[PDB]
């Protein structure tokens, strides 16, 4: 039968493009979402119009809490419930906002570290326990040149590098590859003004523009494919050279 | 007036050696501890015998929880109440145990991520808000070749790298330097069989032995000294070459 | 119509697999060789039997010397002469042997540093000067956990990382991407699967493709996880 | 007996600061130089005035060539000839200039790769062969992974130096020889650089918006050669004021 994939935070933007490209490649998809119900349902409808019974939505908050393990188990279970298998997990969902050193701080910890690291970890556990299997984590090419006042976000993304490597090592004997894709400047925030978007675009050596969502998705497609079957623990930057540019 | 330092997890082993060396260098010290009250008090009494009114203890659990921010604020406050200033923070305390992918898992997250990452972040916040100022984080030289089945621990230590770098950037305008010291094999568990300890020792190129706690402390002393005044965001491996050895 | 690629050290092993996959993808290829003329020509014969006049060979010593810049210019020129264009350069040729700290040492420098770093640099210059363009450098997944007594080899592979990054930055305004593929059994995490030259070639094919159009300065490890395994 | 150190490119700037601080710490020093004879002799004179017979000069070109191994052997031999021992080697000397991808190029290779990588390698060989607190410190570059535009050969050389530092740390560990690096970001700007251009670089540095002094770089070298670094080998300490953490 057709393989199946879970994509977190798949209603919009990069996650949406990943889900679309996996579906185009022949995967059945679980479209996870948190608040964006209308967009998730609209995407599932579009994919099911192309091939019936190949897309479902699954709602969950990925903030850390004592119920997060159950929520993550339920996302994986939702893929088995719909499709009878779960071949690929893409950890894409992510909270992102500044947390200056100088919502409560514990809520910020729960959101930023939960979505970017703890939920990927718990999803990884549940994915492995429930079993070309692979996991792709959406990292950040700027993790070692971080944005000012984004400590908790950056901590979460560093933790995700650690998970990628640790899980690659530990899950290799189960035939599960674990890799990352690290955007630099990709889709800018909807709320960001044009001037500020252009400041970011002008930093990029290759073309002075952000990555499209489809360009990020292309790297995910490579990593889950048969053409990457000896690749595990690798993080592919898709950053147009941004990370190589000094201050 | 003598400077003052907070050392977390200072009752035993590496933290104890760091507290002793800072004291020998002329610092007054807050000896933070969790369970090791007798050893913390013994150390304080030894240091106060050497010079009166130069050491106090401060008990706190550094597991993540709703109350962790207040606990971390209180640790920094204890230094100001005892000594009128807080010049140095050493984030040494750390939980360390395996968490296989295949205590509840959320307790393990709270302990491993809390001690290794969130508490350092909150302590950093409190240290900075309350202001040769510097912070030293105890990292891990093997963070990119992790031990099998230690994913949460490894995630925590990766997050600590991210904190070290983010905080170095953000706190530089306030004159606060933020660095790390990354042991490889240092003090092994007393209960570990010598035959297992020897397997670790023989991996180390430089002398086929573990680092003493004092050798780790020496790097901390350098980083807080005037001889490191331009150094921020650096993580110094103290590993005898271990991290350079392939499988 | 068809794009063209230069692959150094293409007669055998990884370079051969790369040349074959590029050719199967629709590239015309220059098969560079130093000593392996028979094997280079045998490969060209195989590829030309599939599509006439789509593979040529080019001899060059990639050891550093006074004549290396001209030799590297000729490799690139051979692609333009045969095919009228040069879209892809794969810096695959490599020398590999120990050089203990405790052939003359300067011959070892010329071979190890010259083949592994200087020739890639000179080829990069000549490729860029003559202009979906890209360069792929064959790196080492274990560059920061080096083999004992391989100092000069390791130094050259480090230099190649620096070239990859420097050239990605400098050549971005010309639309030339520059990336790397870093190859690495009971110790290999993915050791259930045998390592193959084809797996390395698959990563090269990805990097030269339109599916990697935003990727530059990236080095993809294809090592079964080996670089993650501690001592 | 006082230990002895070789510092390459020690007539001026960071190399002189390292030689001075090693001498202040009690080392006898070989001040290697290439073209800066007056400055090298002036320094040796100052150091010998402080303590007689504790400094000598040694001239050598560190460009790669078929004689470079003999030259490097001779630099180490000069330390033994003067002082009867050689405890520390500091690889500081460095050619630095752009080599755009779009002097002959082979001369540029010989100079940039010779000074920054091959000479350190040969000096490391000779130091180990001629043999307690023995160590080597290589002067690296904190910006090695965010390189300056049009500096590919220089950057290749500095990358190679990282590889040497790591390879030599592993291989020489059994002999009790530690091998480490110090990686400046912005330290002393070129003498010929205009003030406005210097300020462009200074303004990038998070910690103080200023370059590292030569002494600040030397402080890290002194730590690495000291007993306080006895378990440290294969480490490269950035001394960069946070520069390498700053995004585009
Ligand atoms: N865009 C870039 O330039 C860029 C740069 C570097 C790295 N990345 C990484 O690439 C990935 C995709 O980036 P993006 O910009 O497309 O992401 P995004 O739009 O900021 O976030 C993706 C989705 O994450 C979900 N999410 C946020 N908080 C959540 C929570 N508490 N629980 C569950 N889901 C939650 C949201 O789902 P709902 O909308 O359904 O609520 C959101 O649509 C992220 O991991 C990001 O860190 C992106
Ligand atoms: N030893 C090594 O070989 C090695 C290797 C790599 C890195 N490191 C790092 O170097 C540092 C020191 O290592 P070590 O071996 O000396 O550490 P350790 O003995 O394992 O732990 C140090 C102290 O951490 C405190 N701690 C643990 N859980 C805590 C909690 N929930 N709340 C508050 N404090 C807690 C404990 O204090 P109480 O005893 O008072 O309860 C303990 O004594 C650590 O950061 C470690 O990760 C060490
Ligand atoms: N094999 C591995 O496991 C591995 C691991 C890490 C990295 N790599 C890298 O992957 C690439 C290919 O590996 P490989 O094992 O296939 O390489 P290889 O067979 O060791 O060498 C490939 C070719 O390089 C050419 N070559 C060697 N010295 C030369 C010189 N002085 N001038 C010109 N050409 C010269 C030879 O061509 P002729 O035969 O025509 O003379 C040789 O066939 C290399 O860059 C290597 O460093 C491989
Ligand atoms: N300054 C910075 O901001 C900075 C930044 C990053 C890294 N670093 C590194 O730190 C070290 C010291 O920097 P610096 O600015 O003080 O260096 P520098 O002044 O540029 O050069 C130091 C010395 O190198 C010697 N040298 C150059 N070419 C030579 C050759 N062919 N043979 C022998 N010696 C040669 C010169 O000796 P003579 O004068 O006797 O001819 C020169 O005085 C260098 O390794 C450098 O790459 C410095
Ligand atoms: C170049 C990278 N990028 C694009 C971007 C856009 N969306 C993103 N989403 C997630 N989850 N993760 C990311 N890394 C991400 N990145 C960026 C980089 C920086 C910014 C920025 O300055 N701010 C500041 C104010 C915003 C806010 O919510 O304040 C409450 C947070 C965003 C915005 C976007
Ligand atoms: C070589 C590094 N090292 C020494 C060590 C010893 N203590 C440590 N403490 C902290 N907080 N962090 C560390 N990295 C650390 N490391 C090691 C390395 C590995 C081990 C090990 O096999 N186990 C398995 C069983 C142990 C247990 O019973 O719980 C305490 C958990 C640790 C023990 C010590
Ligand atoms: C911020 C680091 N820095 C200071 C500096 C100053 N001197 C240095 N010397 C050596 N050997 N190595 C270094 N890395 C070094 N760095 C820099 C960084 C960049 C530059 C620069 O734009 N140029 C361009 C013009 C110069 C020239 O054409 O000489 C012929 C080459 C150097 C100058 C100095």
């Amino acid at each position: 039968e057709a393989p199946a994939a879970v994509v977190t935070g798949a209603a919009k933007r990069i996650g949406r493009a990943i889900a679309v490209k996996l579906h185009q490649t022949g995967y059945r998809v679980v479209i996870h979402y948190h608040n964006s119900a209308e967009a998730a349902v609209s995407l599932a409808d579009e994919l099911n119009k192309e091939r019936s019974n190949t897309a479902v939505v699954c709602q969950a908050d990925l903030t850390n809490s004592n119920v997060l393990p159950a929520s993550c188990e339920e996302i994986i279970n939702s893929c088995f419930r719909a499709f009878g298998r779960c071949d690929v997990l893409v950890n894409n969902a992510s909270a992102f906002y500044p947390t200056p050193l100088v919502k409560t701080v514990e809520t910020q910890v729960a959101e930023l570290i939960g979505t970017n690291a703890i939920a990927p970890f718990l999803l990884t556990m549940s994915f492995a326990q429930r079993q070309n299997l692979s996991i792709v984590n959406l990292c950040d090419a700027m993790v070692d040149q971080p944005c000012m006042a984004f400590s908790l976000y950056n901590m979460g993304k560093h933790a995700l590098v650690g998970l990628t490597q640790s899980a690659a090592l530990e899950l290799a004997p189960y035939g599960i590859r674990v890799n990352g894709v690290a955007p630099g400047v990709s889709l800018l925030p909807v709320a960001m003004g044009e001037e500020e978007k252009d400041k970011w675009r002008r930093k990029v050596p290759l073309g002075r523009r952000e990555a499209s969502a489809e360009q990020i998705a292309d790297a995910v497609i490579f990593l889950v494919s048969g053409s990457a079957q000896y690749i595990t623990g690798s993080i592919i930057k898709v950053d147009g050279g941004l990370s190589l540019v000094h201050a």
